[PDB]
């Protein structure tokens, strides 16, 4: 407990570097451990940035509004997470460094408090003077050094225990002649004497790294699940677009690939028919099929009904009338060959529901030539003659799949980044029938960059700041990836159908919050 | 330097265990490093197993190969592997254990020895002498443990400098009344006393790390480079295969893609035609076509001349006038439409040359409606009416692309593994000309499996042991994998078309050296 | 002594109360009830031998004991008796692995954890110490335990004849280790011994033919793999597949018939199997009756032998007219039928309604063999609870319980005959319930002894908790016969590795 | 409790001879029996086989079968049981000598236990293990 005040130059206020511990640390034993394990002395003089510890106060900031909430522990933050590869357990608290950027002609107060496990973290700053907890005037704070202790009833940690927090908020608003004005908080930490290590396994757990490298692969190397035979040939951002009910393309962290979804997505992925014999009442050469299902046949209400990465479509409602999509079909098994020609088809009508939500996936070929009980292969894509950009866009509503994958939305002041490609028609000058039209598929993230992450892994509860970096000039774009997973960035204006190149690389940067404001802004205005 | 006998249960033997010196030790004083970094003192005190640190001597065994040969650096073992991510420099020597598994009724010995740096490895006992070296006798060693010294002319280490070696090789033959008896030879290692770490760069490289985890993924999720639009149905191991020239499918470390071959295969990659107005004088239909090549156009005699991952083919030979390839092709780009079919294709005949070495890759399409000028979608794949499975195995000879991927054979005693899949044939039953036949369709590694790989890294001069394990049984087989790269597996007998399922998974096993040899064999007699 | 990993001594504060065990447990070594093993020539390097939780199951008299108790602290010193000989070779590992981490598949990994590399020559009475680790007090029941793991570091190779090496634990509680009380002596914890009454197979029902009593006990090497429905019981879960549990009572069915007949011969109609749980509105349940004979007909027809089942007719009251019928399951349909576990069947009888129901009795087959025909189940497609395909361990042998079914013959208008066959069985519900009250330590065998000639010389099997015995043979496969008149008693606890010493010879 | 250990001729294996006490005597007072008689010196340094004291150990042999079981009393094994034909009454243990004919080429071990009266004898090496052994 200390306080040092310094005169700026040329005098005109003064910074404040504080030492305070709210809590008084009880120093463990460690006494049912004979095996303690001593750091590297350098270890304990390197404070490093802690991930997510970093925020920017402005006038439009509320108290009472959580701005940093951080757990004690070995992933603060570079050199301990790392050591804490080879270990078992720990115990020790951490010296935790708090630096503001402040003006002697602003105005306001920081609140920060101590937090044990087990308890509800309020959103109010008088509910968080009740814990342990120290307070900061913008005018003269510099650095804040919290002394924060391990709270614990073990002798020492293992993997999975609760852990106490650090929660830093706003006490009084900030106030500045400048509306432009804003307050920079920046977190770093060591770790205290008294830390310690303890049985060593040097067998490493694959997930057992701080930050991740991504291979330097451009986006036009990449699928592209949902029109794996055309390239990724951009990026791109639409207003219009503040949802995703997409069943391929949905890749997320801590279980894989979900939805409809599949690793190998290469071309539109195969299925076979085959049902009974009966027609749509709006044309009696639209004749029904059922999709063969392999992977668990029995219909069970659990188990998805369509075959894993068939779902290649477009949408999908009644207007239907006037829109179809085109797959090449081959009309017979036979020995393997198979008497393949291109045609219409898409899902169940039936206006009883304005069927998106077929549960076996009943589907039309319009084709007057079908049998009935015999087996039909079916390879998208293609549509016509719809509008059809938009419409392609939304997927058909879900229900059949059980655990189905949800609709995702992006926070307020963000879009998607949605890997476009393209599809060209193929077009007919013989026969009636069949003629496509040109089409942009886009789709969330990609299996090829989500390997990476999956062999690297995420701090659980935090995002992923991304730089994408398209040289040839000197650009440097900032993204956020999410483990639920997908992309965005911060845009500002209205809908251009804003493109961007795909021959720049990704770059990791920092860790941050799911809350956290891009520096960094693309004008939608072009 | 000293030594410990033993005797052994109803003695009959002793066991010696020796501890020796071939070269004193200059402990340096760092003295151009006033940031020495200490070590975790249960380090010392942990002997771990050396990768590549493994031999098995039997009695066809010869003096003078080489059985062993390691460098003195921290990647001796395990946890100072590890450790040596966070720091900029190193300086100190290694205990080496050398554990034999010797008996009282046999005979022979080893010699080991200690190598400087920039000094060639003979291939001779008797010249192995001239070094610091050690002798063991089989019939009564045990454990020789080996102060192996550090040997430099700096004050500590960075990366990439030259080190000395430990090489262990056979002295005198082994002997025995048993046809079938082995001695196995083990490495364990630890630092010594005085080994340091300098300056602390917590920031971690990302190739940083000892063993990598593989995510389970079951092969039947992967590409298959070769047959996109095809899943992988099985592994499957052929005597008669011991070469490849494929230029798709072929991935390596350090490099990357070589070859003509890409990361993301999806669909028989598409390509467009136009060339001059020519036909083959074997029919009057065969018409010319050059592939249109984009990425580099300029025909420079050093890049590729095929359009990267289009090199979807089989073979081949001027037999030819019996065999062509299927190929999708729309016979015109009009406003993005094409109107498409089936037709017969194949790189270029001009007996000149056996063609499969066409520079700019000319082809033919049997099609008499063929323009000159006009541009011509081409997208594989099949075959007819070939043998034809042996056919598609032998790709066209390459010395167009003057980077080319080169030929690659097992070593003696292996055979690939060979990702397998199937294509169905497209028939027809209205006009003549296009009918294609089923084939089997095999490639190497996938970029699936070696993603996992680019992220982790290989130890400079070993391979991989992995096992796969396919349960529902209790089933697991082993394989080496090389990172030029591709699997082996140590067969015995004739060829069977030996099956594999593709459902069960890779798991890590220790680095070995390129001529190890798996302690598992698979019986090609079925 | 070696030690790899030290033991940290805890002071029991606050355990309500501090019990202690008398002094002369700590002063005797008995054996370790599972570890036992033998190494051979064929034992792949990396292998798991053994597995052990450190705990108090590690002492004959410490598991007993820990029946009473709630909580306990600390150690163990375990002593290595190895019977090795003058001409082999090898090593052997042993590490100690704390919670709550992994147990790695390979040698090159277990180097890393604490751990002593034991040579064959010098390992003959060797002293360990297994160190309780935790970071509580004391434990309480459920906690997560360390581990010793011994695996199979150098392969065993000799100089002369080859011989196996068979090696074994004993342990003694270090002076340390306390219990902490109180509780009633039924604590979920295996007891060290199983005692099994003493009941002859004769007297055991056979869960695949109910009517007929046992006679053998019989091997046969052409069966690999077991994929029954039928006598499938386990310890953990009782009876799994469509198992009673009571192979009598829920032998016989009901069918309704339907409208319809198959191509091949018109005289013989489908019908779909009754099921009282109504498990069709859920395909998660099972879509057979409990019981009801899971036979044995191989593929379909052409040569037609099918099954054979007393049928008849549902009236006010019973049934009406029975007769003997040909049944076996629908002939070519997608699903393998007449080739899986099924709801739809059909029955040779022209004279069959559409919505009456029939009731169904399986005694017989015809036309088939009496082998391997009938020893294999139709199969199991679906997403319900059916119970895996089982196999031995290389080596090693099923062994049957056996039964001779008699053929019924007519001569007057049925012409339907059937032919005198012989069916088998894993492991018969009589056989289980000591088991079940008594339980098995985890992950491990029982090892037993069949007494056969008063107390002469006799055999030995292996019974495997998943509900399946195996023996060690060696030799030709003919059917290979054994008498029904033992006891089953019990003999010890072994790991699933472990090779029994005594050899069924398969020649006679 | 000792343990002595030679050399065979032409150095090849060892010999072991131990001596050993799993279970103390208690040694009665005989205070309820004034009349206590002394036995001849030389009865007590004349080491005689026991009947049904011998057994062979082949390859077919298997562990858990019983191989020895007797009974601690004057019957072992010659002149004390013919000097209890003059008596009533006993107290006292004995030396029991166990002589193996083994080689340093073989392999196997045997386990020898004490069982206390009213105590049935199991079928289980490893249930022997709980007795003194």
């Amino acid at each position: 407990e200390s306080s040092k005040t310094e005169q700026v130059t040329g005098a005109t206020g003064i910074t404040q570097s504080t030492v305070t511990a709210p809590l008084p640390e009880a120093v463990s034993s460690l006494s049912l451990a004979p095996t303690v394990n001593a750091l590297d002395p350098w270890v304990y003089l390197n404070q490093t940035e802690v991930p997510g510890g970093t925020f920017t106060v402005s006038s439009a900031t509320q108290p009472g509004s959580v701005l940093l909430e951080l757990e004690i522990s070995p992933e603060l933050n570079l050199y301990t997470s790392h050591l804490f590869r080879m270990y078992a357990g720990w115990s020790g608290g951490f010296s935790l460094k708090l630096l503001v950027a402040g003006n002697a002609f602003s105005a306001g107060k920081l609140i920060a408090a101590i937090i044990p496990p087990n308890i509800e973290v309020p959103n109010s700053a008088y509910l968080l003077t009740g814990f342990p907890h120290e307070i900061l005037d913008f005018r003269t704070a510099d650095s804040m050094e919290i002394i924060a202790p391990d709270i614990k009833n073990i002798d020492y940690h293992f993997r999975g225990d609760k852990l106490g927090k650090l929660v830093v908020m706003v006490y009084s608003p900030l106030r500045s002649t400048s509306a432009d004005f804003e307050i920079e908080i920046k977190l770093t930490s060591a770790p205290l004497p008294d830390f310690k290590f303890t049985m060593l396994v040097p067998p490493i757990q694959n997930n057992a790294l701080p930050i991740w490298s991504i291979p330097q692969a451009p986006p036009y190397s990449m699928v592209n699940p949902r029109s794996p035979l055309t390239p990724v040939v951009e990026l791109y951002i639409n207003s219009s677009y503040a949802t995703c009910n997409h069943q391929l393309g949905r890749y997320t962290i801590y279980q894989g690939a979900i939805g409809n979804s599949t690793f190998n997505p290469s071309g539109a992925w195969t299925a076979t028919c085959t049902a009974e014999a009966g027609s749509v009442t709006g044309h009696p050469n639209w004749r029904y099929a059922l999709l063969d299902l392999p992977d668990n046949p029995t219909f069970d209400p659990t188990l998805p009904p369509v075959p894993r990465g068939f779902c290649d479509w477009g949408s999908g409602v009644k207007s239907g009338n006037k829109q179809h999509l085109v797959c090449f079909t081959g009309k017979k098994v036979e020995g393997g060959f198979q008497d393949v020609d291109t045609h219409m088809w898409d899902y169940g009508d039936n206006e009883t529901v304005g069927l998106d939500n077929t549960y076996q996936r009943t589907i039309y070929i319009k084709d007057p030539s079908l049998e009935k009980d015999a087996q039909y292969l079916v390879i998208p894509m293609g549509v016509s003659g719809a509008a059809n950009d938009d419409t392609v866009q939304v997927a058909p509503n879900c229900y059949g799949s059980w655990d189905y994958a949800p609709t995702v939305a992006p926070p307020l002041g963000e879009q998607f980044v949605w890997f476009r490609s393209q599809l060209p028609a193929s077009k007919t000058t013989t026969t009636s029938g069949v003629n496509s039209v040109p089409v942009n598929v886009n789709a969330l993230m990609s299996p090829d960059l989500m390997c990476s992450a999956y062999a690297s892994g995420f701090p659980l509860g935090k995002v992923a700041l991304l730089d994408y970096v398209l040289f040839g000039g000197s650009v440097v774009r900032q993204f956020k990836l999410y483990p639920e997973g997908y992309m965005t960035a911060n845009t500002t204006g209205s809908n251009t159908g804003f493109i961007i190149p795909a021959d720049g690389y990704f770059r990791f940067n920092s860790w941050v919050s799911p809350s956290f404001m891009i520096s960094s802004v693309v004008d939608l205005n072009l």
